């Protein structure tokens, strides 16, 4: 069983740090730098494997980026806690996987990262009523304690198995 799961969001939200921490268990990586990692793991029983796109480079939009992104089967919607651009921006990763995936239910989970940060401006409610908007799950996150980095990615490979039912 194989999950491909891809993280997008703002610049500068944590989607490589989230991802080496799943990856690489630690915590980290040059910014423009687009890559994929595969991990085994075992959720709720079911080995599985784990191929994780980390997004990144020049907003650009082409058939062969629309087909990269089209072949996702879940999508982390990462924004940081701290930056409230990063969260007005969701709105937009949301469409633009709703676009290529031409489907109103793709599996995404919504996660507020840097949630170790004092500085936070966006609050715990504005996020889940947005998750809630979408009918997905919202996961606090920090690449730096680790908190909530399984669950995020775990999260997202639940939401596929409950698309894959329907
Ligand atoms: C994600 C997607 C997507 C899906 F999910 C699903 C399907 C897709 C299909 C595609 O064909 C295409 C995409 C798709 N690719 C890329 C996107 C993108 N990138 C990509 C990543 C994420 C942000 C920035 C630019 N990126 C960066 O890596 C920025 C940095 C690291 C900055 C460096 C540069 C050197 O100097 C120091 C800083 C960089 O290397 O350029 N930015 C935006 O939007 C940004 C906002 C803000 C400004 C205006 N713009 C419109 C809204 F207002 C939001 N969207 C993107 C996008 F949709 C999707
Ligand atoms: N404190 C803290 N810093 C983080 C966290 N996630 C990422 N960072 C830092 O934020 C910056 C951008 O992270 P990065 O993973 O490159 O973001 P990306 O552009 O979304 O890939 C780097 O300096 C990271 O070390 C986190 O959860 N907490
Ligand atoms: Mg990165």
């Amino acid at each position: 069983t194989e999950y491909k799961l891809v993280v997008v969001g703002a610049d500068g939200v944590g989607k490589s740090a989230l991802t080496i921490q799943l990856i690489q268990n630690h915590f980290v990586y040059d910014p423009t730098i687009e890559d994929s990692y595969r991990k085994q793991v075992v959720i709720d029983g079911e080995t599985s494997l784990l191929d994780i796109l980390d997004t990144a480079g020049q907003e650009e939009y082409s058939a062969m980026r629309d087909q990269y992104m089209r072949t996702g089967e879940g999508f982390l919607l990462v924004f940081a806690i701290n930056n409230t651009k990063s969260f007005e921006d969701i709105h937009h990763y949301r469409e633009q996987i709703k676009r290529v995936k031409d489907s109103e239910d793709v599996p995404m989970v919504l996660v507020g990262n840097k949630s170790d940060l004092p500085s936070r401006t966006v609050d715990t409610k504005q996020a889940q009523d947005l998750a809630r908007s979408y009918g997905i799950p919202f996961i606090e996150t920090s690449a730096k304690t680790r908190q909530g980095v399984d669950d995020a990615f775990y999260t997202l490979v639940r939401e596929i198995r409950k698309h894959k039912e329907k």
